[PDB]
């Protein structure tokens, strides 16, 4: 279905649904909180996502966001995620499972409902992923299907970052571009059919965890969906 | 092979080759020429490339640029592409083969070695294409892989639009993001392989054709390739 937003910032956080941890800070989404020290807090999950819902059959879409990582430490954790997931779907574990996962079935694809784009800054030996920090996609399971490292000088940068998302719904095909000013650029492409895993509605938003000595913010965002009829 | 280029606007030109009718104009590329009036001079094709060739094997890439298309009626032709092709190609006919054809073998995969992401002004039915102006991607043919309407409202806007094309050396996948400010977003993607169609060198660069009415001018462009090892 055809559904289109826009946020050059959020100064206004209306049509943005927040669980967990999320909140609004200082026109950005903060997706996980800090304490009265501006210490993030640990062991702590949140979402923002978009409150419509919209259809994927038969439909394309092109989403863009900046964000900041600001890190306090050589060891953040864990990073965050864009998302689409059921218009139900609650804020999930914390830590390494980036709200997106429970532990007992993070890595069964039969289990899960979820596609997401993923940050990733803290190695996990819990399951699979590599041995650096990555950006991936998820499909289905917190162990990513296709992943590509993250440059530290990137992670580190305090740089506002910028994501492009786009699936093309007639090649059934998932991209992610990431850039950083005078920084990295990051490809991850693959072949999924999001109309077959949902075909109902869903919601696309954020999802991010801690972890330790890391905040995630959205500076903007912005969202359109067409139809391939 | 890694190679890395910014140009936040063509007050240089340093590493770009120049061939046919593009020349620096502007603090722009212009694709093709126009007379001592400024009017659009037809059937002519150009191309602007960057002057350093690089290899495709194991390799992804990123690149972005922007760019303005002036019509001067409502019956503008013909449109332009970003390509790869091998280092000595060079420009080929004017027209609707946007100078990246041969009227002989236009249709001919296995006679043309060039894959583009094409923004095409003008409907021909001299071969297979859509009878709406129209994004596509090519490859090894005029008659475009994957293809989807351009919007009559974002191709005389005079805007400065958006272009982003990747390629994910793994799952061997090229996908454009056009986007207008403003106005419409476009997602295309297509399964090539590209290291399979140039096993050698290659060189990335702009090719505009007329036509009649209207010239293709690019702002800025960067670049860079990183290998998948
Ligand atoms: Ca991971
Ligand atoms: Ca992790
Ligand atoms: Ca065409
Ligand atoms: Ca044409």
């Amino acid at each position: 279905s055809e559904l289109s937003f826009n946020y050059p910032n959020f100064q206004s956080v209306e049509d943005i649904t927040f669980q967990g941890g999320a909140s609004p800070r200082n026109e950005t989404l903060q997706l996980t909180p800090t304490d009265s020290n501006g210490i993030p807090i640990r062991q702590r999950a949140g979402h923002a996502v978009y409150s419509q819902p919209f259809q994927l059959r038969d439909t394309s879409f092109y989403t863009t966001f900046t964000f900041v990582i600001r890190t306090t430490s050589n060891s953040p954790a864990d990073g965050f995620a864009i998302f689409i997931a059921p218009p139900d779907f609650p804020v999930k574990r914390y830590g390494g499972y980036l709200g997106l996962f429970e532990p007992n079935t993070a890595t069964n694809t039969s289990a899960n409902k979820v596609v997401a784009v993923e940050f990733d800054t803290w190695v996990n030996t819990e399951w699979k992923e590599p041995r650096y920090r990555h950006i991936g996609i998820d499909v289905n399971s917190i162990v990513s299907v296709r992943v590509t490292r993250w440059q530290d000088k990137d992670v580190f940068s305090r740089s506002i970052a910028t994501a492009h998302v786009g699936y093309d719904g007639i090649s059934k095909i998932l991209t992610a571009f990431v850039t950083y000013p005078d920084g990295g650029n990051y490809v991850l492409s693959h072949v999924v059919d999001l109309a077959e895993i949902f075909p109902g509605d869903v919601r696309i938003g954020f999802s991010g965890a801690t972890g330790q000595y890391e905040t995630q913010y959205i500076h903007s965002w912005s969202f359109s969906s067409t139809s391939t009829n």
